DNA sequence: ATGTATACAT
DNA sequence: ATGTATACAT
């Protein structure tokens, strides 16, 4: 936003995942304050707003905690947006979608496949990745429960969480831009599902794509240990 | 907390469920703070608090407006219960349990069959609810996981998403002290799949499980329309 | 209105 | 330390 708590969280949140403000560390006002050169007001707000972000804790006694996460909390939280995106699909088979929003996601998975040429690495990977998050915001609204794409997209919130987490420009390698031929069959197979009332062939679909990010982030620690810190918000990571 | 905020937190709370502050109010901070007879800054922490308890959404130029909860996102808050506490199974099963944490699911188990003596109706109402609840936070860190833990217990976070929320003091009648004779059959499934490393099995039970409260609150809709009162938090309902 | 700084109490 | 009230700007 426009204002210093606004920036504050923006600065913060910079901080929290460059490591810069390490996991375990507390969070004083008058320090803070002092770091941003604002006053303690919209530092409290922007501990608050980081607090519901889910990259800081509350302490006890009152204060705040950056927020701990290991290759552990890396591997839950993907199985958790996998558990909510399959109940998204599983909850839009069971239900039904309305013609407009299944013509909506039918046409993002038209504009995907034009990512596509002919070759292995023949592959438009910045295009894909601004597609394939349209993709995830549009199944995690298809089943029309506002409840359910509010706790998905949260499921989806952390940065390592995120549907295109692990499509940054310098991840380019041939080891992922083959992996997405794959990944956009499983979008079409959600899709195939929902339309055909298959709900249990949905949510498996949506929960087996998410463990593509598992299998390409245990590649990045076996084959670039280095290509680490280049994930958005992985830097922060205590392992 | 023995803090104006944490007081305040405490009366607002109280005030959303019982209805007297609306779903859809836009809460301002001079005039909630006129309410409380405190100043706008402990209302600020309140209302931030209330937040990310999820009772509260921030609105886009500012400002918070309590959340508007129909009879859909009451089925809905049920169903990611659900899927939650089946993803909670399914890890304890695929990843195994702790003897200690074994011990202790067990042993909750054993004491929630002591509310049950030979009789339909023969079943303490208040001891049960109180287990139950024990039973359901042991389930959630039973994986071992912090980050499952964490994001199980917020599934069954919402007043009308708990587990025993559909068990209050006044809905002792028939319908349900016979339901509870099979939810504990349910509970001993759980931990048995879990023992058995029985994935499906755990996931498919757990939710369930969930699915006994839906049921319950289908039959206080068609049986009891003044009961609806008594369950806490349904009274906040727009429907 | 909410944003903000700041003085005082703990 | 965080809690709190409050004056000033928007
Ligand atoms: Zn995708
Ligand atoms: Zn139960």
């Amino acid at each position: 936003a426009a204002t210093h708590g606004g920036r504050a969280v923006i600065e913060l949140r910079e901080k929290i995942l460059s490591g810069e403000l390490p996991g375990g560390m507390r969070l004083f006002e008058v320090s803070t304050a002092e770091l941003l050169d604002i006053s303690r007001t919209p530092v409290r707000e922007a501990l608050s707003r980081l607090t519901e972000e889910g990259l800081l804790n509350r302490l006890p006694g009152g204060g705040f905690v950056v927020r701990r996460f290991g290759f552990a909390d890396v591997v839950d939280a993907i199985e958790v947006r996998g558990v909510m995106e399959g109940t998204a699909a599983r909850l839009a088979a069971e239900r039904g979608v309305s013609k407009v929003a299944l013509e909506e996601i039918d046409a993002t998975v038209q504009q995907l496949d034009l990512c596509f040429g002919d070759r292995v690495d023949d592959v438009d990977f910045d295009g894909y990745a601004a597609l394939n998050r349209i993709f995830h915001h549009q199944l995690a609204a298809l089943c029309g429960s506002e409840m359910i794409r509010r706790e998905v997209e949260r499921a989806s919130s952390l940065p390592f969480a995120s549907p295109s987490a692990f499509l940054p420009d310098k991840a380019n390698i041939g080891a992922f831009r083959r992996s997405l031929r794959g990944a956009q069959e499983q979008h079409k197979a959600i899709v195939a599902a929902i339309v055909a009332r298959e709900g249990a062939r949905a949510e498996a679909v949506a929960r087996e794509h998410s463990r593509t990010a598992r299998t390409n982030l245990e590649y990045m620690i076996r084959e670039a240990p280095e290509l680490i810190a280049q994930v958005p918000g992985l830097a922060l990571i205590s392992d």
